[PDB]
């Protein structure tokens, strides 16, 4: 026997010795050393002092840059404000508890920290589907007569919000639980205890096909179309450099966005998938730690990809953080 179960929790650490307390209640230093929690502490303020102003300088550049403001780019401020929800809904909230040793804030803070920041990544996951979408239907041109404005940007940046909800709400409200995971410092979705009273099972096969599968193969398919389309137009317009230039960074680029990708939700779902198999195991407090430090991350990563590496945003950060000039 490999944990410790509790009406809203479950720490992964055998009561044996009588040790174990509530992480709501008392510090966890039995699950890990108190320097562990530090370095806990630590990485969470690096993702806040990177990820606060790198998403807000996005923003910020957006409002005194007109040339930004297209409909497209609509996606990709709402990838930047998925990207604060993370910082301050999930590390702020981190960093202040692993000082602590425990989730100070109790059952009511779980659900809300879980909330907010499950919320803030799965806007961010389809804002990340929704541009390969906007991307596909404007390069390949699928669609008889059809031209991408204001009314569709707008329409896209709601999907995600649903979708977002589709995933955060259940959880507040009986289909699966927000719990303290790992270390017992942050709370999440509830994938390592069959809890029939919230039928776990069910939301993580959901989770699963419609938060993760669905996204990859949305994904895997409008960047893969777009490849293909670009570079048969660039075999048919070889004598221009500029366009055989154009086509070898966009290919490049959507190289890195699938890996980046890949990166960020595929240990998440292969730890996910694991425990869905091999059930109740002797998983400890940093294993569950691994795929976190992943997809967290992103929140840093995305809009070094997604944002700073175009160069019409570059300058117009340059010249916004000169004050005018440069
Ligand atoms: C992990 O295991 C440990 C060890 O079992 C466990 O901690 C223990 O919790 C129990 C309560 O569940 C504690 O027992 C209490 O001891 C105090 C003595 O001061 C009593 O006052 C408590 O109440 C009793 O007496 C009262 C008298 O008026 C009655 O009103 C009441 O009904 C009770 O009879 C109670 O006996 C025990 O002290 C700890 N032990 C240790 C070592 O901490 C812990 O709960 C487990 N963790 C998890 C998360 O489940
Ligand atoms: C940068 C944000 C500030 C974080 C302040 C952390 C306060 C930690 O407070 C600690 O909690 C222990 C219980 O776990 C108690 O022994 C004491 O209150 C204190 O040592
Ligand atoms: C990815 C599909 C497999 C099942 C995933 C279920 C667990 C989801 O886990 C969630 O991930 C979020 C990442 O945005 C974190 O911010 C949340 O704290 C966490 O609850
Ligand atoms: C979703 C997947 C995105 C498309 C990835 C295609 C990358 C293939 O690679 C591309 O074409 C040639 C090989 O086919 C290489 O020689 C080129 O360097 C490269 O641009
Ligand atoms: C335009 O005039 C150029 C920009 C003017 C600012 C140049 C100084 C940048 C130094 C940033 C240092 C970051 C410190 C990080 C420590 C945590
Ligand atoms: C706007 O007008 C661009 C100039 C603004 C920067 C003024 C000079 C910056 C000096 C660099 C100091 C960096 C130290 C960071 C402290 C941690």
């Amino acid at each position: 026997m490999n944990g410790t179960e509790g009406p809203n929790f479950y720490v992964p650490f055998s009561n044996k010795t009588g040790v174990v307390r509530s992480p709501f209640e008392a510090p966890q230093y039995y699950l890990a050393e108190p320097w562990q929690f530090s370095m806990l502490a630590a990485y969470m303020f690096l993702l806040i002092m990177l990820g606060f102003p790198i998403n807000f300088l996005t923003l910020y550049v957006t409002v005194q840059h007109k040339k930004l403001r297209t409909p497209l780019n609509y996606i990709l401020l709402n990838l930047a404000v998925a990207d604060l929800f993370m910082v301050f809904g999930g590390f702020t909230t981190t960093l202040y508890t692993s000082l602590h040793g425990y989730f100070v804030f109790g059952p009511t803070g779980c659900n809300l920290e879980g909330f907010f920041a499950t919320l803030g990544g799965e806007i961010a996951l389809w804002s990340l589907v929704v541009l390969a979408i906007e991307r596909y239907v404007v390069v390949c041109k699928p669609m008889s007569n059809f031209r991408f404005g204001e009314n569709h940007a707008i329409m896209g940046v709601a999907f995600t919000w649903v979708m977002a909800l589709a995933c955060a709400a259940p959880p507040l409200v009986g289909w699966s639980r927000y719990i303290p995971e790992g270390m017992q410092c942050s709370c999440g979705i509830d994938y390592y205890t069959p809890h029939e009273e919230t039928n776990n099972e069910s939301f993580v096969i959901y989770m699963f096909v419609v938060h993760f599968i669905i996204p990859l193969i949305v994904i895997f398919f409008c960047y893969g179309q777009l490849v293909f389309t670009v570079k048969e137009a660039a075999a048919q317009q070889q004598e221009s450099a500029t366009t055989q230039k154009a086509e070898k960074e966009v290919t490049r680029m959507v190289i890195i966005m699938v890996i980046a990708f890949l990166i960020c939700w595929l240990p998440y779902a292969g730890v996910a998938f694991y425990i869905f198999t091999h059930q109740g195991s002797d998983f400890g407090p940093i294993f569950m730690t691994i795929p976190a430090f992943f997809a967290k991350t992103s929140a840093v990563y995305n809009p070094v990809i997604y944002i700073m590496m175009n160069k019409q945003f570059r300058n117009c950060m340059v010249t916004t953080l000169c004050c005018g000039k440069n």
